[PDB]
């Protein structure tokens, strides 16, 4: 049951009323994840999915929210019998966690598009019987909280979600699917994936949420998009205000991606008196370095993308070099394709487009151009070095000749006289970690880049055409 004290702010008639409810729940011993997710999903439904009849804000009446809450708790209590799963020591069993995951999974519509917008919340679960992948994980944690299982918490990588539980919160369990066409591992640990040093499991440096961080997750999960060309200003404002609430309370300290999301929101619409976007992107990086061994990729991608948007070539290249310095110490494994796609798009689309415009601006007499800065050439080289080093030791390869054309083109955007300034030193100065780039060193300073030799050095190809 919802408690009396949780009910006093209703009806919620505005963004700020929603914020008050979040503040009240975050001041309680354990914020109520089910209440909060149902509220967010209700207002997201009426602000983004169906705005018919909207005049300011979709008033959330207690009768409506309480009935949805009861629909959830009735479903979970009825289908999960706790007597079947005795709890030693205030901690949950693997079988109980699996039962909860099965109850949520089995409730879902048989067939639907799993990557649609607005299927993240408990409101979607109850009203549409649809959840996205991490939405199932969140729903398992919200169900477990409603059942009194204080030890079950959300675990997050940069591309997946599962749960932690058990003695000292030291157990892991898969509770949802990952990607499209992968082998389901529900009920199993994540320890094989940690041991293979995949990006997917972050070498074990993934997020282990407390309840406050699970609130942060649902807030990050708000989706303001009405359509491909339009976002709800109301939802953007709500998300921004709730992220500052969390920030002020300390609950983003261990949440790099939330800090990046808030930076993105501040760039779109700055809040007077608050840190700049740049400051917030750097805080996200600092969070990753402090709490996650500097093993996260996206904090640097958040930063590079900001600099790219602002056509800051130098700082974008720096940030992408830093990204690649993280990825170098991973093995590229079979379910890591989302980060491969991101690196591919940066090397083979984004950087080319940035340097093409920089070349045109140099022709028109730009000063201080990244294309005349040997430190920028070094950043480009460090980016490729980290990708080559990533590939070393990996069960699946990364580079192929489709990368080589863009490498040759990007190298050629810097004149020989600029490229010659970088001194490549062994263990502007640069050290290579990869054997591919070490072998490419002499090719990098010729006036006219040897395209064929670069292709041979970047790829597995070792022969040239017969005839």
């Amino acid at each position: 049951g919802l408690k009396a004290a949780q009910k006093t702010l209703f009806p919620l008639r505005s963004i700020d009323d929603v914020v008050r409810l979040f503040a009240a729940e975050l001041g309680r011993e354990e914020p109520d994840l089910v209440l909060l997710s149902l509220v967010l999903g209700f207002v997201e439904h009426f602000l983004a999915v169906n705005r018919v009849g909207l005049t300011y804000f979709p008033v959330a009446d207690l009768s409506i929210i309480a009935a949805l809450y009861a629909r959830f708790t009735a479903q979970i209590r009825g289908a999960v019998d706790l007597s079947l799963y005795p709890r030693e020591g205030g901690v949950s069993s693997r079988e109980l966690v699996k039962k909860v995951s099965d109850v949520i999974w089995n409730s879902l519509s048989r067939s639907y598009f799993k990557d649609r917008a607005h299927i993240q919340s408990l409101f979607s679960f109850i009203t549409g019987t649809k959840l996205d992948s991490s939405g199932v994980a969140f729903a398992v944690v919200g169900a477990c909280q409603a059942l009194g299982l204080r030890d079950v918490h959300l675990a997050l990588s940069e591309d997946h979600a599962w749960v932690v539980f058990g003695p000292n919160g030291e157990q892991t369990a898969e509770v949802t699917w990952h990607g499209k066409g992968n082998e389901d591992r529900r009920g199993q640990t994540v320890n094989a994936g940690v041991a293979e040093r995949s990006w997917l499991y972050l070498k074990g440096s993934y997020m282990r949420c407390d309840r406050k961080m699970e609130v942060a997750f649902m807030v990050c999960a708000i989706n303001p998009s009405i359509d491909l060309h339009t976002d709800s200003l109301e939802l953007l404002q709500l998300q921004q205000k709730l992220l500052w609430l969390l920030y002020d309370l300390g609950h983003l300290e261990r949440y790099p991606m939330a800090l990046g999301n808030l930076a993105d929101l501040e760039e779109l619409e700055p809040t007077p008196g608050r840190p700049d976007p740049l400051t917030l992107y750097h805080k996200g990086i600092a969070s990753a370095k402090t709490y996650y061994r500097d093993e996260h990729i996206y904090p640097y991608m958040y930063l590079a993308d900001y600099h790219c948007r602002n056509r800051n070539v130098r700082e974008a290249l720096q940030a992408w070099a830093d990204t690649a310095t993280v990825i170098q110490d991973y093995n590229y494994c079979r379910e890591d394709e989302e980060i491969y796609k991101e690196f591919f798009e940066v090397a083979n689309d984004v950087i080319p487009n940035l340097l093409k415009e920089a070349a045109s601006l140099l022709e028109a007499g730009s000063q201080g151009s990244a294309l005349q800065d040997p430190e920028c050439f070094a950043h480009l080289l460090r980016f490729y070095d980290g990708i080559c080093k990533w590939e070393e030791g990996s069960p699946t390869p990364v580079l192929h000749v489709g990368w080589a054309t863009f490498l040759v083109q990007s190298l050629g955007r810097f004149e020989g006289q600029v490229r010659q300034k970088v001194r490549i030193v062994s263990v502007p100065v640069l050290t290579f970690q990869s054997e591919k780039m070490k072998g490419m060193k002499e090719l990098l300073v010729a006036t006219k880049i040897n395209s064929s030799a670069i292709k041979l050095q970047l790829t597995a190809q070792s022969q040239v055409q017969m005839k």
